[PDB]
C-alpha cells in the first residue's frame, strides 16, 4: 500500500469476506468509505466476498442493490447470506413452513423447495390462530396466499430465513407446527420432548445487530431466544433445533467454497458463464489456495468468534454493533480500526 | 352469604361468541340476588365498555362496578408514575387515560417517532396514523414506568420497545445505560401471567404470561441477572384482595347498605379487606395455573369448567379444584344445590 494506490508484493493470495449491517451500510445507507474500499479490492482483482446473516432477497437482488448504492460491482457469486445454505434442504423437505419477512416465500421457491408456505397463510387461512397478529387486512392480502392441502399434507421444516415481522403470530405458528402431532396444522402432540415435531432452522443467531438507529437492535438471535424460552416452558427440555449463520462452522465452510470458486472466476480459470455448484452442507473445502482470509466485521458475537473458531483472521470496525470498550470475551481480533476502509487498508499494509 | 367469580375467556365467551349456558347462569344468580364479579385477566377497554359490551350480548344487566380486568388495579398507580409507557392493544391509551394517569405514551408513539427504532414492526403507515399519537417531547421528557394493560399486536416493536425503556439511562428515550443490574431502569409492571388461554381457535394460545417470559428473557440476556417486575392479575394475592374489596362493595349495594347514586371508592392497593362477610366464595374459571391456583392460595372455593384452558385428563399437579364440571352454568347450578 502507498497513499491510495495497492501494489503486489508477492505470490500469495489475501481475501476478504466483509460482513454488511455495521460495515458496508447502516440500513439502506452506504457507510463512508465502504464504497472506496470495495472499489480498492475490484482495481486490484482481490478475492471477496459478502458474509452476511442478513436475507430475504434473493442473493442477485441483493447483491444488484449494494452494486447500485456502492458503485462498484458485485457479482452474485460474491455473497452468501444467512439463508443461502438452505438452498442444500431442498431434498430433505417437501414442504416447509418458511418464515421471515414476505419476500422469503419468493426466495424459498427460488431455491427449488416443493410447498413452500409462509406463516402469513395460517394467519390468512384462520384469523383466531394468531389473536394477536398486527397484519392489516391489506397486508393479509399483498403477503398472503391461498394454500392447498394446507390441512391435509404434513409440514416437513420450519426454516427461518429471516426475521419476520408480526412476531406474536409468528412465535405462536411456529410453536404450533413444533408441538403438533407429526406436523400437521391444527394438531397437538400429548407428549413432550426436547425433540420439536418437525426440525426448526435458525439462520442468524445475532442477538444485536445495527440498523439506522444510533442504538443496537434485536435480531434474529433475540427471536431465537424467544421460540426457545416458549418450547422450554411447555416441554420441560431445551429445543433440538439446527443453527446456520455467522459463528457456524456449517456456514464458514460453505462461504469458504463460495470465497474459492470466485477466486478461479476472478483469475480466468474459471469462465463467466460457467453455472455454479452448490457446496455440500458439512463438508470443507478439497482446496485452499489462500495465505490468509480476513473477516471484517462489527460483531466479536458473530463474525470475529466465527471467523476465529474458522482459523480465518478478522478485522473488528466500530461502525456497527462494537463500541471500544466493550467485552470482547474470548475474542481477538487481529486488528481493531475504526472502520470498513481502515480494515483493508491496514491488513492490505500490514499482511500483503 | 355465597358469592361467585367468574373468569370470562374460556367460561362466558371464546372470543366474542357467548359459550352456550353463559347467559343463562348469570340470569339465574340474577333471578336469585346472588351477588357475583367478573375477574378476568383479559382488558384493553375500559370496564363499562366491557362490562356494556357483555351485557349485551349475555342479554343481562352487568354493571361496570362488577368487573376487575387485568389492569384495573393500575387505577391505583396514578399518582406514582407521570409518564408511563402504556403497552397494549391501542385502546389501552384510552383506557389509562381514562385512569387519571398525566402523561400516557403508547407503543406506537414511538413507531410513529423514528420507525428505526423497532425495524421489525409489522405497523403499516395507516395502522401508525390510526393508532398512534404526535405526543409532544418524548425525547426531553424521561418515561417514569412501563404498564402492560394487555397483549400488544405487534411484539418485535413492542418487545424491543419495552427493553428499550428498561434498559435506558433513567427513562430517557433513546438512551443505554452503562451498567447491567437486575433492577430495570424505571419500573415495569405486567398484568396477567396467563402463559395459556382459550379464544375461538381450538386450540390454547399464548397470552401475556408468555410475552412477559419473553421481555424477561431479553432482560436476562443483556443485563445477566433476572428482572424486578411487578406482576397483577390473577393468581396474584395483590388482584384477589382487590377483587375481593369490589365483591364486598357490590354485595352493599346489591343489598342496599350502599346507594347506587355513590361514587364506589378506589380499593387502594396492596391492602386486604377489613372484613370477610362471605360464607364461601367460588372462583369459576377454565384455567388450574391461573383461576384455580389464585383462588386456592387466597382461600377461596373454586370450579373448574372444560370450555376453555383445562380438558378432561389434564394433570392438576398442583391445586384441588373444589368441582370440576362441564361449563358455568353447570358450575353455578351444582354449587348452589350443594353449598348455598
Ligand atoms: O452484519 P451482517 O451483514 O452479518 O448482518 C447482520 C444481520 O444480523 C442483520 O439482521
Ligand atoms: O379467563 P380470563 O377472563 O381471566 O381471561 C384470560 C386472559 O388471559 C385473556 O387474555
Ligand atoms: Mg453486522
Ligand atoms: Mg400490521
Ligand atoms: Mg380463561
Amino acid at each position: 500500500m502507498i497513499g491510495k494506490r495497492f501494489f503486489q508484493t508477492t505470490s500469495k493470495k489475501i481475501a476478504f469476506a466483509f460482513a454488511i449491517d455495521g460495515v458496508l451500510f447502516r440500513g439502506k445507507k452506504p457507510i463512508a468509505g465502504a464504497s472506496d474500499a470495495l472499489k480498492l479490492l475490484n482495481r486490484n482483482k482481490i478475492p471477496y466476498i459478502l458474509l452476511t446473516n442478513g436475507g430475504g432477497f434473493s442473493e442477485r437482488a441483493r447483491t444488484e442493490f449494494i452494486s447500485s448504492k456502492l458503485d462498484v460491482d458485485v457479482s452474485p457469486l460474491q455473497i452468501i447470506q444467512s439463508h443461502t445454505p438452505y438452498k442444500s434442504l431442498v431434498n430433505k423437505y417437501s414442504r416447509i413452513l418458511a418464515v421471515g419477512t414476505p419476500s422469503v416465500r419468493g426466495v424459498a421457491e427460488g431455491y427449488g423447495f416443493q410447498d413452500v408456505v409462509h406463516q402469513t397463510d395460517i394467519v390468512r387461512y384462520n384469523r383466531d390462530i394468531a389473536p394477536f397478529s398486527g397484519l392489516s387486512d391489506e397486508q393479509v392480502m399483498e403477503y398472503s396466499r391461498d394454500i392447498p392441502d394446507l390441512t391435509t399434507k404434513k409440514f416437513d421444516a420450519v426454516l427461518v430465513f429471516n426475521d419476520p415481522h408480526d412476531w406474536a403470530a409468528d412465535i405462536q405458528i411456529i410453536s404450533d407446527a413444533i408441538n403438533s402431532e407429526n406436523g400437521m396444522l391444527n394438531t397437538l402432540r400429548n407428549e413432550k420432548s426436547g425433540k420439536p415435531s418437525i426440525p426448526i432452522y435458525f439462520s442468524n443467531q445475532d442477538l444485536l445487530w445495527a440498523n439506522p438507529y444510533k442504538l443496537n437492535r434485536f435480531g434474529q438471535g433475540a427471536f431465537r431466544l424467544l421460540v426457545r424460552r416458549l418450547y422450554l416452558e411447555l416441554n420441560g427440555e431445551p429445543l433440538q433445533d439446527y443453527t446456520l449463520g455467522k459463528p457456524t462452522k456449517l456456514t464458514y465452510d460453505f462461504a469458504h467454497h463460495v470465497l474459492i470458486d470466485w477466486e478461479k472466476r476472478l483469475s480466468g480459470k474459471i469462465g463467466q458463464s460457467v453455472k455454479q455448484k452448490l457446496p455440500l452442507l458439512g463438508t470443507k473445502p478439497s482446496t485452499s489456495p489462500f495465505h490468509a482470509v480476513f473477516m471484517v466485521g462489527d460483531n466479536p458475537a458473530s463474525d470475529i468468534i466465527g471467523a476465529q473458531n474458522y482459523g480465518w483472521n478478522s478485522c473488528l470496525v466500530k461502525t456497527g454493533v462494537y463500541n471500544e470498550g466493550d467485552d470482547l470475551k474470548e475474542c481477538k481480533p487481529t486488528l481493531i480500526v475504526n472502520d470498513v476502509f481502515d480494515a483493508v487498508t491496514k491488513t492490505l499494509e500490514k499482511y500483503a
